[PDB]
């Protein structure tokens, strides 16, 4: 007998469990539903269903009515709605976490072993008719072909939301502290054990590495002086493992928290800024705590920089992304009255989803110069050649690509998307339409409805055979965007739950940690509260360039 | 100049922070207090403090007036009070955890590094004039001498509550899954990384070990047949590091989850019982799920066993210990309405407080046989010679020692108590009275008020010089016991918050985990719900012996 759970016979987050030889049952516990498949709603659930407006209608509300939102943001409604957005979206994410690559069920190993990525939906059972369940063709489409025909950039489609390369490199930097898939252990495993905003891309994902990067005086990180500017130290002074092209001299190899950050100037840019911010914070702490040792200075600066990161990510980063007329607000005290777990486990789906390579351009315009991919990648002098000011100015001015829509990944890095789709088959990620339901959306009935056009849809229909078969990452990047937006509804409705849970689930946001003393007092606490991208750069530079998550005007 | 925080200025959980050269500031955030030392009470706090009766008064109501309690236990008031017990107790424990031996302040490293025990009060600063802060003598009293005079048994004092050796051994077994101090790392460090009821004393503290214990058939653990009965395998078959006396060969030594269980038959007794249960559960689980592989069977059996452990501990173990007339109840649903973090970190103070060596008798009686310590300690054949039935009957009939009150540790194991005090001093654990205040009690104003007598108190006053210099462990053990109880006011009021947070803070108690599917359905769920000490033994033995946490009549 075939595995019944492969029909995904249970709705609204019921758990399919195999009983006997050919039977299944569903645990509808606290899903709001009753019956064999969990399809009969309870009186409260039912009432909330008819009164629930569609995610599209709410997206419209958040992106329209300039007059209403000016009023809202200047009142308490701002706090009310922020609380609402925080609790409602985060709660889609389980906590404690549930499944992983090895276990499609709750276990003590899945709870304790942090080297695993987690998952929101279990893998597609191995003992089933099609690789995506029961629907679709015997074999899935070629990963290279799907990229070439649907994801490969022809002409450059800029972001209509005005997103720049200062954002793209921030996104890439930031996300790589909690996305470190391991090569040795394989797919579904991770090296970044903080599982969130620990800043291990600055300090290191292990103690040994951290100790090697630290000056062990004044709580500071090691640094070097090139042309009068403070840069991260050479590998000769901080002998940590760094991935540089073999043959490159060690004196030109810079050492930072994250191994891959030397391969791109944009990465090594932010690495410098944050390092330069860390030591600056030590200078402020030491002035008010002359008696504090090196360890106290270091550990307190880290917490201040963890706070600063989340403040900028929520109020500036997600702001630019969402395009919302709601002024987003970082205030942990909002959740102090609700049931919220201050813990987080990074999920493979969020890893898959955060592959935002369409942000990368055709070239890299720095002042009058234009730089090719072969001049930008691996170049180790560019950062020290131009300086922070000049590179931040150049990245804040150049537009970034539109993520959704399709055909917008520059040929140089298309291979990544190919491997993403490949990896999304070793992990046996459920089909896109199943995730639609998990994150509270209606499944698509056609490829037409998915893309909003006719041409590119009809070809996908022939390849996949069924919309119920469409894969996760292709689904996200081919779906029609919201009008004049950066990506589709699915990226928002699925991304944000993961995103917000990570930010607010950080221990520093808890009632226990969100105190003045935690950050060395009012001075440190205000540094978190008033943090800003512009301030992160311009307080650490000689001059102040144009710095923003969006192109001028 | 003298460190201001040595005086412990900040009352009611306010945090002392050094500013400038000789100044300090208190962070009264969310303590309920205002002002420089956190002594000015807010409107609600004042109301709370005047209306709140003394701990001793509550202990009176809970331990008296049986007629009222018969009524209470058969009504919803049982659930109401239990919730109050759960929420008010656990609240006294920081979550996420605060400090460790390295940091007397909040740091990311303290949060991330699960190798550390946590702590509730910071250490006594090294620059303080006296070892305990500001009060007492330049040198503390000799640790060996303190044990001899005040902790060493003369005549045997049985626990007035009727507590038996079945309890005493359960305690030692149960606790040694989350008390595993690292000799190679030093005090303040731990090997038990599950930090609670993970059953890592049955399955081992690491994966490679767990794997060696497992049959890898039907989710079962390895075992061997002896005399027709089920016993843990030899090291020869399951090669794991076991701490046995030098000269005892691998075939002679048994393999279990905790490395030290071979040293005592009572400890190895429970290793057998819990192993039989695990394999017994797997048999039930396979009948319900024939299509299940080995891994899922093992992982589910682990959760059911964790379930049963928490059920028994709360409803029988804590019951006998507390001696309350309130029928204590295990139901995670009680907490589904309040703010509760399903996370736990073991504290060095919980470690220190659980050294319940007074429980151990002058000698061990097994029917008509009287075994001395030298016959009992490291016996390899006693378990197999007698069997489970016979030794459950034996330990259940023999009285255990009264824990508090003083002079009740057998000379054989008095060296343990010595080392606890010496370790405390390395750990730089705050005075006993400082811990009184932190667990909502008033400090003792004299040694007479502590002990409830004249002689022992006078000698202690001479040794310590002041009551505010009295140490944690000696304090807990020399305090006047509640009338007819096992220990005093402090062991309950300091032990309970750690204990209940450890049980209910287990992720299986979370609304995400607490459902039938987690335990393979209803059969597994009911095993947890109806779990019992008597059943744990008697369902795994040929005959039922006397089984209880108290002696007969
Ligand atoms: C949780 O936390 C615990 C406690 O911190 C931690 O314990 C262990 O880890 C730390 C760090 O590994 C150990 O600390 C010791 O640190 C001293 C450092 O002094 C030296 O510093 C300079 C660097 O030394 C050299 O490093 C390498 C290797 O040789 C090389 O590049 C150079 O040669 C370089 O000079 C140097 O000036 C000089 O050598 C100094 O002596 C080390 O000397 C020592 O060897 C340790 O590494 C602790 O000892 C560890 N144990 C304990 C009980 O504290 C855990 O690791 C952590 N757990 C997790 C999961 O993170
Ligand atoms: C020109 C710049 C970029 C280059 C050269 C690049 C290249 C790569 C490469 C080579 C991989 C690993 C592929 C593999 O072996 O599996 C990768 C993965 C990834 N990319 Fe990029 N990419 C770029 C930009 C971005 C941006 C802007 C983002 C947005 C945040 C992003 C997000 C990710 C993520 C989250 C991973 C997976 C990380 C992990 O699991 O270890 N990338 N990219
Ligand atoms: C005759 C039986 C017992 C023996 C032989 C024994 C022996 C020991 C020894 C040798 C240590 C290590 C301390 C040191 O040497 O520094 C220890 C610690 C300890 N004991 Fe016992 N003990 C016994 C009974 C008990 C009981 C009944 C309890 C009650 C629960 C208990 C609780 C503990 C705890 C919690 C520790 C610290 C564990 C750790 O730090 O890893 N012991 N004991
Ligand atoms: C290992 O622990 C075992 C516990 O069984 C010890 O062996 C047992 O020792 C007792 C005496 O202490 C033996 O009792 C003897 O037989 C009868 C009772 O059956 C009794 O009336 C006699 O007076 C006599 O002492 C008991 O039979 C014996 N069991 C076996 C199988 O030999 C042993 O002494 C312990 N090891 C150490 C180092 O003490
Ligand atoms: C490392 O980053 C460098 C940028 O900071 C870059 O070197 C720069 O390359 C440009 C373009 O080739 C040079 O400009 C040259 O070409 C123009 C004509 O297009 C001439 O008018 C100029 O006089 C000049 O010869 C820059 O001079 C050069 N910058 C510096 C400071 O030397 C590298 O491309 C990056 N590294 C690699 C290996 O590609
Ligand atoms: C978190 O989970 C990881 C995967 O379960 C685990 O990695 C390791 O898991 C096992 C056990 O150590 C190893 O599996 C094999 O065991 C067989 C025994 O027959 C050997 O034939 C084989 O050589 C291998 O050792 C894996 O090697 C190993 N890695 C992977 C990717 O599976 C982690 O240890 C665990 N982390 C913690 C902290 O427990
Ligand atoms: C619960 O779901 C199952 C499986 O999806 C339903 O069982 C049927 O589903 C098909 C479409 O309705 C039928 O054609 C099949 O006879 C049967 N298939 C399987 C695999 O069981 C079932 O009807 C659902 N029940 C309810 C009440 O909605
Ligand atoms: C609370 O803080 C300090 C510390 O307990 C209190 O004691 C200070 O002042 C007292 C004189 O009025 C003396 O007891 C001590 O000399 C002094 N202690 C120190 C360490 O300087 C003080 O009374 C309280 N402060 C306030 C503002 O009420
Ligand atoms: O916030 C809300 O989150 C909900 C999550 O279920 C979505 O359905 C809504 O559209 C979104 O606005
Ligand atoms: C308000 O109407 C809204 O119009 C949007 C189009 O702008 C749609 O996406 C919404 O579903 C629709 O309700
Ligand atoms: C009728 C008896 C009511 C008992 C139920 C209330 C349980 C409160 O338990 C209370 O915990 C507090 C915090 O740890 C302590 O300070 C109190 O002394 C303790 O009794
Ligand atoms: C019933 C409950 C309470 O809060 O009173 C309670 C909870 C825990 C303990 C307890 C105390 C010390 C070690 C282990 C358990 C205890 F003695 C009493």
């Amino acid at each position: 007998p075939v595995n019944p759970c492969c029909y995904y016979p249970c709705q609204h987050q019921g758990i399919c469990v195999r009983f006997g030889l050919d039977r299944y049952q569903c645990d509808c516990t606290r899903t709001g539903y009753s019956g064999p498949n969990c399809t009969i709603p309870e009186i409260w659930t039912w009432l909330r269903t008819t009164l629930r407006p569609s995610p599209s209608f709410i997206h419209f509300l958040l992106t329209h009515g300039r007059w209403l939102w000016d009023f809202v943001n200047a009142t308490f409604i701002r706090d009310t709605l922020m609380r609402l957005v925080l609790t409602v979206q985060s709660n889609l994410i389980p906590s404690p976490p549930t499944y992983n690559i090895a276990h499609d069920y709750i276990s003590w190993e899945s709870f304790s072993n942090v080297s695993y990525y987690t998952r929101i939906l279990p893998s597609v059972p191995r003992d089933c008719p099609t690789p995506m369940g029961t629907k679709g063709k015997k074999q899935l489409p070629d990963a290279e072909f799907l990229s070439r025909r649907f994801l490969l950039r022809r002409k450059f489609i800029p972001d209509p939301q005005g997103t720049n390369l200062m954002f793209a490199f921030f996104a890439q930097h930031f996300t790589h502290q909690f996305f470190k898939t391991s090569g040795k252990m394989g797919p579904g495993f991770t090296k970044a054990l903080g599982h969130g905003v620990d800043l291990g891309h600055i300090y290191g994902d292990n103690l040994e590495r951290q100790y090697q990067l630290r000056l062990f005086k004044d709580g500071k990180l090691k640094y070097q002086m090139l042309n009068g500017e403070v840069y991260p130290p050479s590998v000769e002074e901080a002998p940590v493992l760094m991935h540089y092209p073999r043959g490159i001299p060690p004196q030109s190899q810079m050492a930072v928290g994250q191994e891959v950050f030397g391969l791109l100037p944009g990465l090594m840019l932010y690495a410098t800024i944050w390092l330069r911010e860390h030591n600056r914070v030590c200078d402020l702490l030491k002035a008010e705590h002359p008696t504090w040792g090196d360890e106290q200075l270091f550990q307190t600066a880290r917490l201040i920089l963890i706070g600063e990161t989340i403040k900028i990510v929520i109020e500036e980063y997600v702001q630019q992304l969402s395009g919302y007329f709601l002024q987003l607000k970082f205030d942990p005290e909002l959740l102090f009255g609700a049931q919220f777990q201050y813990r987080n486990r990074i999920a493979m789906e969020f890893n898959q989803l955060y592959h935002w390579h369409p942000l990368m351009p055709d070239s890299f315009r720095v002042g009058p110069q234009d730089y090719s991919y072969e001049q930008f990648l691996f170049n180790t002098s560019m950062l020290v050649d131009y300086g922070v000011e000049a590179l931040v100015d150049a990245f804040s001015r150049q537009p970034a690509g539109r993520i959704g829509g399709g055909r917008n990944i520059d040929h140089h890095i298309l291979h990544v998307a190919v491997d993403v789709i490949k990896e999304s088959r070793v992990l046996r990620l459920q089909p896109f339409n199943e995730y639609r339901k998990r994150f509270g959306m209606k499944p698509y009935t056609s490829f037409q409805e998915l893309t909003g056009e006719k041409e590119m849809a009809a070809e996908l229909e022939e390849l996949y055979g069924d919309i119920d078969a469409l894969e996760f990452y292709p689904g996200l990047l081919l779906e029609k965007c919201h009008p004049n937006s950066i990506f589709g509804e699915s990226m928002i409705e699925m991304g944000a739950p993961f995103s917000l849970k990570g930010l607010l689930g950080n221990p520093i946001c808890s009632p226990e940690y969100w105190k003045a003393s935690t950050f060395g007092g009012e001075v440190g606490f205000n540094l978190v509260k008033t943090a800003t991208l512009k301030k992160l750069v311009c307080l650490n530079t000689k001059t102040c360039p144009y710095v923003s998550f969006h192109v001028p005007d």
